[PDB]
């Protein structure tokens, strides 16, 4: 139908530009990045080799299928008819062999790190990626002789029996065999790394390579499995003609698998980067929360430089600033604020860093917070404000600073207690006297 033609055409154009940009940016990045780790540079060479095959499908295969299949009712020549299937077949091999070769290098590095250290270099990996690309072209040569131009339409130039044989072998050799090998090696590599880790940043690269691979495998398996199942349906089909429902099913499934093929190649960079960056982000986030609390000045400085989230909140809603303000680390509080730390950050109860700074009696930090635009009158779910906690725990110095920055003396909590009530009940006579004076500010100012 026309609705289906418009739907699919839009998806192809979306996949094309996003895939071309994504894989295009990837190649530029990985080509022009200087990784300070031998193993991680080799992982990049494989992702660069995958980005190349991803781009060839999107620039040479997608437009032909878009044009000479769905969009319009053949005009790419015999070279194009043969070239299309050859190039598409070649890329799928190059992908499957890149994923296997990568999974092999990771497996050896984890299970045999001693041998892998001496018997693996960037030059050796560059040698195999060539071999992968050269072997891919070698295995894809049969497709040049199975499809040809006749009448002008691009149709098979061999009997269905012979065509069934090459397609069957292709699906097994190009997908089923390698993907399973990659999957097993990846699964085993991940398990033995856990044991290997338990016993400078080689483990991070090995952890990154496993995550990257795992996601890249799942993406291409999920996306090409329907496409290859379809090709096995072709070779193992029953008699001519079936129920209209069955014809509708195979037609939709054919049209679907066609589209799903280009999904994998398009959003692969985004998917493996997202997954890898999520773990690295979460890691650096939790490292910052502990470094900020423990009082590690150097650790916090490095982690913020490495691009850790300064405003990251924990399960209880605490940011690095909350704990740094609580534990009384003035050096870190300033460093955090300089890096754009949210000074009015809330938690589960709705406490700000100023609530915690006042409670623990950190005068110097209380000022630096306020100086950087901290809410002096900020209240929690109970209705407690910094002035309540400062007066409560007998911190006269802070009470003066808070009042000096316009702290509400009449502010009450759920229990109907003012900062004065807390000061009096806690036997803080010194604080309570200043609070009663502050309350009579309006009276004295005008009259006197
Ligand atoms: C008997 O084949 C199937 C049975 C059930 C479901 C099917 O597709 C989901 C298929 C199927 C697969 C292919 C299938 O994979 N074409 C090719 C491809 O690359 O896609 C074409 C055509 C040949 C040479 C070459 C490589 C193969 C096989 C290009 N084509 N194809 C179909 C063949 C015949 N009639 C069909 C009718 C319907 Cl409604 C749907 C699919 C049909």
């Amino acid at each position: 139908d026309i609705y289906s033609k418009v739907l699919v055409t839009a998806i192809y154009l979306a996949l094309f530009v996003v895939g071309t940009v994504g894989n295009g940016v990837t190649l530029f990045t990985l080509a022009r990045k200087k990784s300070l780790q031998s193993l991680q540079s080799r992982v990049d060479y494989y992702l660069g080799s995958l980005a190349l095959s991803d781009l060839l499908i999107l620039l040479f295969a997608l437009p032909v299928e878009l044009y000479n299949f769905i969009w319009v009712h053949w005009a790419f020549g015999d070279a194009g008819c043969k070239g299309y299937y050859f190039l598409r077949d070649a890329c799928t091999y190059a992908t499957a062999l890149n994923v296997v070769s990568l999974s092999v290098e990771l497996y050896l590095a984890i299970c045999h790190p001693f041998k892998a250290k001496t018997l693996m270099s960037r030059s050796r990996t560059k040698k195999f990626i060539s071999a992968i690309w050269l072997a891919s072209a070698l295995l894809a040569i049969p497709m040049l002789f199975t499809m040809g131009l006749q009448n002008l339409v691009c149709t098979p130039i061999v009997d269905t029996a012979t065509l069934r044989v090459v397609i069957q072998l292709n699906t097994f050799m190009s997908f089923l065999f390698p993907m399973l090998v990659a999957s097993i090696l990846n699964t085993v590599a991940a398990r033995r790394l856990t044991v290997m880790v338990h016993q400078p940043g080689r483990v991070q690269a090995l952890r990154r390579g496993v995550l990257v691979l795992r996601a890249v495998v799942i993406a291409f398996v999920v996306c090409w499995l329907p496409y290859h199942v379809r090709r096995l349906m072709f070779v193992y089909i029953s008699d001519e003609q079936w129920t209209t429902a069955l014809f509708d099913f195979y037609h939709y499934f054919y049209m679907l698998s066609n589209a799903l093929f280009y999904v994998s190649s398009a959003i692969n960079p985004i998917l493996y980067n997202l997954a890898e960056d999520l773990v690295e982000d979460w890691e650096k986030a939790r490292k910052l929360l502990e470094a900020a609390r423990k009082g590690q000045d150097d650790e916090v400085r490095i982690l913020l430089a490495n691009g850790a989230d300064v405003n990251t909140a924990d399960e209880t809603g605490f940011t690095p600033l909350h704990l740094a303000a609580w534990e009384g680390h003035l050096g870190i509080v300033e460093v955090l604020l300089k890096n754009g730390a949210d000074v009015n950050a809330n938690d589960e109860r709705g406490h700000t860093p100023l609530h915690l700074a006042a409670y623990t009696g950190h005068l110097e930090i209380v000022e630096v917070l306020l100086k950087n635009g901290a809410g002096v009158n900020a209240t929690d779910v109970i209705g407690t404000a910094p002035l309540h906690l400062a007066a409560m725990w007998g911190h006269l110095e802070i009470v003066e600073v808070l009042l000096k920055n316009g702290a509400d003396v009449n502010a009450q909590d759920k229990f109907g207690k003012t900062p004065f009530d807390l000061a009096i009940d806690n036997g803080n006579e010194d604080i309570a006297e200043v609070l009663q004076k502050a309350a009579t500010r309006e009276l004295e100012v005008l009259f006197q």
